[PDB]
């Protein structure tokens, strides 16, 4: 059975992707070539040219992305080579770098060796590379409260965070063969971080919130041509809402809507005053306005749903199906004033795309 | 086949219904009656009791619907005696009176008679009891949009608008035998509306908005046992957002973003100034304090969404099934400052319930 879902799954892909490159006439020998190493080997090995068109397809067909417009020009470093801890914790530390590229971020993902028989070459348990930790003990609540386990993990494999509400996780990942994860404190110089001041509102900046630029989601699965490369790192520039709705705002995160209409001169007395509304708009005013003036790269969510919007015009004219989850294409704050929110999206899920895989801790 | 369908949707409301209402001993009983009734005369007649737990139970099973809280409380007036149109005329005026209530809205729900042999007795043409008129001709657009086909069908039948930008619809309706609807002038004595004001920007006013205290749903139908109430106009109060962040603010309806941007002082130039979800934030301010000030019923977003997690647990607690439309639960602004946000719901249509129609007109 595990062959048969490999050469399936193989067979789909090649096929869909060598029409796409106009190699159409090729796909015969390919899949000839496939199957005899599916035979021999139990797998087949992706040409550079099928691993980059596949994970720009894998994020074509993520439902949830409301970026995809710029699913084309993904930067693909192929890091199939690297077989040592030191390696690993280079390509992470260089992918960082590229991506930020001094702030004119570079949609980028880094390829790790694939599983082999379902067994892992590579685990990152990091969930993203740069990210802050949490802490909970005794009521106290300190820094990001989704970072909680994480972080306990981490402390428990001899790592102590300085327990400011913005303490850096370190990378932490597993090798093959390996029994505890190993971790690697980022170099600071590596991460591009944005304290968030308001245009209008000075005094913002008494809340000294920051938080850093570039989202790097590590802890999912691409899936290519039935090959699951668990580990495989990628990146784009932030939506604003992402950060101010929600990553600063959430109860269950930073919270600080509160503060917020503090700051902003306005009670926080009456649910019929919208305060938790006028706090969310002026913080993420101060969001987009606060990364435009440091020089790096982020998106509010007007234009990126017009961005959206001719993803979807650019699909229908080249004739491949739109799928889309409409639950999380909407953004969370004016939803109703994005074309999004008034039409509805198939959810299905086609492949090559990016999938969720259980945490190695908790 | 038809009676096979109303025998059995008999069955599973007359059990539930009187199982709620402690009364499952007579069930036996009046389930013969039905069953002798359905056979000699094709149908079956509610009782006062079935008919106004009946709505209830719909309301409750209202998957979009936020404010179920308050199900039980529905006044369910029974109108099912009417044969005439002066008398559905004058039940649809008291309802407006009734359900108005100097301003303390009361939700309640008027029941004329059922189909027969899926031949409608009452055909109401309105949306709602109460609505604006909308107008487009040679490229000049007038009042709400949404209504311009219903105003099209009125001023065929020798109805003329004014042509204000909130002109009220007549009542239109048609009754079994009649080849046409007839229509009436709404008593403005009946109508109260509500002009726009904001607590702190007196050029608010300047905008000139106004909308109409009650909404009263008139184009769906209620179908309860088997039975199809066809005509069963029913009302709440508002919540805010439908009137600011949707009825005044949509591009397809009054579009009013751009306007309040201009009275509220800012520029409307920038997708990153995030200058309509400010707009969004201090319209929906306006409408909440000007419907308070004039003591209208209303609710904002927030209280609405704690209300509906009373439901929730409300639901459990009774150890009934919940069930719910996550892409109507959620408010259209700050939708992720609601629990709703933050769980699922599942959508299966449960009966007794209210669906939609067919228009007569387009
Ligand atoms: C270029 C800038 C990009 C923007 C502005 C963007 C925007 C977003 C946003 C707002 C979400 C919603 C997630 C959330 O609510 O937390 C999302 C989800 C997602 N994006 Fe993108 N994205 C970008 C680039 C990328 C890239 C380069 C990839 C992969 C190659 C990607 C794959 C995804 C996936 C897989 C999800 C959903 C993950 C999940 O199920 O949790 N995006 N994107
Ligand atoms: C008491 C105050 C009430 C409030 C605040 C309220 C709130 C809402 C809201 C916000 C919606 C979303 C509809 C939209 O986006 O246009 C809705 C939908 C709905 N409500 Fe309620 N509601 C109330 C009372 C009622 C009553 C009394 C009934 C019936 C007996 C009812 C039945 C429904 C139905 C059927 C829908 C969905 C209709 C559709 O599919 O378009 N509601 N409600
Ligand atoms: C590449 C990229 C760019 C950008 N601007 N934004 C993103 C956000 O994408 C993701 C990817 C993975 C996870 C998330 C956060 N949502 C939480 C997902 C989740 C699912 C199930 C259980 C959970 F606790 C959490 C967001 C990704
Ligand atoms: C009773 C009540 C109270 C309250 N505060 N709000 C409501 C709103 O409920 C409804 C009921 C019916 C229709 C709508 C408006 N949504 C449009 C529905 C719709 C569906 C399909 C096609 C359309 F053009 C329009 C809203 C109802
Ligand atoms: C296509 C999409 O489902 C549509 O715009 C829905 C979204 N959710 C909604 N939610 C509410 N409450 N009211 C609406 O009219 C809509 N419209
Ligand atoms: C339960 C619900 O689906 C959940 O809160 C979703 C809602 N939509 C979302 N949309 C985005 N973009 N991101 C999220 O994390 C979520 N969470
Ligand atoms: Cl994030
Ligand atoms: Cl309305």
């Amino acid at each position: 059975e595990e062959k048969e879902i490999l050469w399936n799954e193989a067979k789909a892909f090649i096929a869909a992707c060598y029409q796409e490159l106009g190699k159409a006439a090729e796909v015969k020998d390919r899949l000839a070539d496939i199957k005899s190493e599916i035979d021999l080997t139990g797998s087949y090995v992706h040409t550079k040219e099928e691993l980059e068109h596949g994970a720009k397809m894998a994020w074509r067909n993520s439902n949830r992305c409301i970026g995809r417009l710029f699913w084309n020009s993904l930067n693909v470093i192929d890091r199939r080579d690297v077989r040592t801890k030191e390696e690993v914790r280079d390509a992470l530390f260089h992918h960082i770098e590229t991506a930020t590229n001094n702030g004119k971020i570079r949609p980028t993902i880094t390829i790790f060796p694939p599983e082999e028989k379902g067994e892992k070459q590579v685990e990152i348990w990091n969930h993203q590379l740069i990210r802050y930790a949490g802490y909970e003990s005794d009521g106290e609540r300190i820094g990001d409260p989704a970072s909680c386990s994480l972080t306990a993990a981490c402390e428990e494999l001899g790592w102590r965070g300085e327990r400011t509400d913005f303490d850096l996780l370190p990378l932490i990942f597993r090798m093959k063969g390996d029994e505890q994860p190993v971790w690697y404190e980022l170099p600071r110089s590596l991460v591009i971080e944005v304290p968030i001041t308001h245009p209008d509102i000075e005094a913002f900046s008494d809340l000294e919130l920051k938080w850093y630029g570039v989202p790097i989601i590590s802890d999912m699965k691409l899936e290519v041509g039935g090959i699951h490369y668990n580990a495989a790192p990628f990146n784009g520039w932030y939506m604003g809402t992402e950060i101010g709705a929600r990553n600063l705002a959430d109860e269950k995160r930073y919270d600080k809507l509160k503060k917020v209409a503090s700051v902003i001169g306005i009670a926080a007395d009456y649910n019929t005053d919208l305060w938790k509304d006028q706090a969310l708009v002026e913080l993420n005013k101060a969001v987009l306005h606060s990364y435009k003036k440091q020089g790096v790269s982020i998106v509010d969510h007007h234009t990126a749903a017009s961005q959206f919007k001719r993803f979807e015009e650019q699909a229908e004219e080249a004739g491949r199906k739109l799928t889309g989850d409409w639950t999380w294409l909407i953004p969370p704050i004016s939803p109703a004033a994005t074309h999004i929110f008034h039409r509805s999206y198939d959810n299905s899920i086609v492949k090559p795309n990016y999938f969720y895989q259980d945490k190695p801790y908790e």
